């Protein structure tokens, strides 16, 4: 399939990757710069982010979903609905309300495509409504991350798919802070582009510190397969 074939030649190797990402949230403003590779063939993902204005306001966890769908690996009887790799090289857009449960909401607009060789993730987020001392603002999140699906399903009147899913945070006291995501990506160019059947992404996500690293920080690692099509 000539159209599967695009996609294949750009992400068969190891693509390096680039985050960037602009945020205020309840006029706490900050950057972040992330630097990585993913290896779709594998589902594989390596980035770490680094705060270049100093603290992060916000907990790292509350960031991860924010901070790669074109790096899922899909099963070969899958490639047909792989829309994220079929908006390649000219990208898709990726925008999410997330809910954060008796708290603030993220508002984020990502622009995910390449620049040269390089796979680049432009993301504004603007976060409104959020309570100076709750989990979120009053850091009260744990530094871990559960596995979760993600369902996918074709948005055809908007030539795009829309996700929706819950992510349960682990706070420090035993208990859970829900984020409940809303998500819709559309291509930037005028192609062609896979629309896929109702499927999901399988995520598993590691969050790690660097030994040497001083400034405010995360290292992330995430294994991403596409799967529910059989």
């Amino acid at each position: 399939d000539p159209m599967v074939s695009k996609g294949e030649e750009l992400f068969t190797g190891v693509v390096p990757i680039l985050v960037e990402l602009d945020g205020d949230v309840n006029g706490h403003k900050f950057s972040v710069s992330g630097e990585g590779e993913g290896d779709a063939t594998y589902g594989k993902l390596t980035l770490k982010f680094i705060c270049t204005t100093g603290k992060l306001p916000v907990p790292w966890p509350t960031l991860v979903t924010t901070f790669l769908m074109c790096f899922a690996r899909y099963p070969d009887h899958m490639k047909q609905h792989d829309f994220f790799k079929s908006a390649m090289p000219e990208g898709y857009v990726q925008e999410r309300t997330i809910f954060f449960k008796d708290d603030g909401n993220y508002k984020t607009r990502a622009e995910v495509k390449f620049e040269g060789d390089t796979l680049v993730n432009r993301i504004e987020l603007k976060g409104i409504d959020f309570k100076e001392d709750g989990n979120i603002l009053g850091h009260k999140l744990e530094y871990n991350y559960n596995s979760h699906n993600v369902y996918i399903m074709a948005d055809k009147q908007k030539n795009g798919i829309k996700v929706n899913f819950k992510i349960r945070h682990n706070i420090e006291d035993g208990s859970v802070q829900l984020a409940d995501h809303y998500q819709q990506n559309t291509p930037i160019g005028d192609g062609p582009v896979l629309l896929p059947d109702n499927h999901y992404l399988s995520y598993q996500s590691a969050l790690s510190k660097d030994p040497n690293e001083k400034r405010d920080h995360m290292v992330l690692l995430e294994f991403v397969t596409a799967a529910g099509i059989t």
